[PDB]
């Protein structure tokens, strides 16, 4: 490897954890393809979520970002961020970009371009409706799932459906970005950002920061599940997606973290811990399970496990209970 390339893998490992190792199992070209990808999208994120960076100054950085990937001297030293580094040495990034073949680095400056200019849309506004919820995730997480797809296409190890189901990876996308906006609530509201839906929220408090409220915790928790219900609905188009992936290793890297994720919403439900800070994921249980889940009817297995356990848990009287029982009966048959 190169130096340059070695420096983009260290900065993977320092800057996910939670892809790093899939990344690296990946067969061929598609290996570095999505580690760039994967360090230009955090490059990307880490402008979008600093809040020391005005709106005015903030706003051209998100729609030129991708133009960036061409300008071999581009670096930004004004970061206050914790991932600032690959900012700061943005140029052994985008050399390694430009390195790649073109119709690898043709998807990641699109998925770049259009997520910079959703990103700045949301500058200026919460989010409001359901519509909106999924309009800021597709943002952030199903173009990734797109880009990804799309990557997968190109390098003709998979078919090219998967890249032009664009629902389907989308789906993937933002069935993460819910889930991590979901388990993140108190996080988020500590740091001052807000992601859950203010057309969901406010049927149950006034803002969004008296979940964090003890008096509140009942309310707080049919909130919760709600989203959770909502959530849930995405699975049924990872079940597809996942179905259709021929190379084991691109299988494995798409099937572990909506595992993961899976296992989180289970953990999630109908807990009050939520709203005190992290909770016990039995991510252990779910990181076991998936070594020897290398094929869909074993991660299938995986998901009904999970689904039955929200399952048998869902109270009576929560507002969501009936919702939730039809969406895991539709999973359950799929
Ligand atoms: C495969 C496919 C079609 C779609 C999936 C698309 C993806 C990967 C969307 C990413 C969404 C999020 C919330 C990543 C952060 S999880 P994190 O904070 O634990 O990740 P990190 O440790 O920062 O790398
Ligand atoms: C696997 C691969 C190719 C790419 C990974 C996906 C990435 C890094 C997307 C960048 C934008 C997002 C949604 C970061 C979520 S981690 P977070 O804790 O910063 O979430 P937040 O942006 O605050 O909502
Ligand atoms: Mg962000
Ligand atoms: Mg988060």
């Amino acid at each position: 490897l190169s130096s340059s390339l070695k420096t983009c893998y260290k900065y993977l490992n320092q800057t996910s954890r939670s892809f790093a190792a899939v990344i690296q199992a990946l067969d061929g070209e598609m290996r570095n393809a999505v580690c760039i990808f994967y360090l230009v999208l955090r490059a990307l994120d880490t402008l979008e979520d600093d809040m020391t960076i005005s709106v005015e100054k903030k706003v051209p950085l998100l729609h030129n970002f991708h133009s960036f990937l061409y300008q071999p001297d581009w670096r930004f030293m004004e970061s206050k961020e914790k991932d600032r580094q690959v900012l700061e040495d943005f140029p052994t990034i985008s050399l390694e970009f430009r390195n790649l073949a073109e119709k690898y680095q043709t998807v990641i400056a699109d998925i770049c371009r259009r997520m910079g200019i959703g990103m700045a849309e949301f500058l200026d506004k919460h989010v409001t409706s359901e519509q909106e919820w999924d309009k800021y995730c597709h943002y952030v997480a199903g173009l990734v799932g797109i880009g990804l797809s799309r990557l997968f296409s190109a390098s003709e190890f998979e078919d090219p459906l998967v890249g032009e189901d664009t629902e389907r990876a989308n789906s993937m996308g933002l069935f993460l970005q819910k889930t991590n906006i979901i388990r993140d609530y108190l996080e988020d509201q500590q740091g001052g950002r807000e992601f859950w839906p203010q057309e969901v929220w406010s049927r149950y408090v006034k803002k969004l920061g008296d979940f964090a409220k003890p008096e509140n915790i009942d309310l707080a928790v049919q909130c919760l599940n709600e989203l959770i219900t909502n959530a849930l609905h995405h699975i049924p188009d990872v079940i597809t997606y996942l179905s259709r992936l021929r190379n084991q290793s691109v299988f494995n890297f798409c099937a572990i973290p909506q595992v993961m994720a899976i296992a989180t919403l289970a953990a999630c439900y109908n807990n009050q811990q939520v709203f005190k800070g992290a909770v016990k994921i039995r991510k252990g249980q779910a990181v076991t399970l998936m070594m020897d889940a290398t094929n869909m009817p074993a991660v299938k297995a995986i998901i009904y496990q999970y689904m039955e356990e929200i399952y048998h848990r869902i109270p009576d009287s929560d507002p969501s209970s009936s919702k939730t029982r039809q969406i895991i009966s539709t999973i359950r048959t799929q």
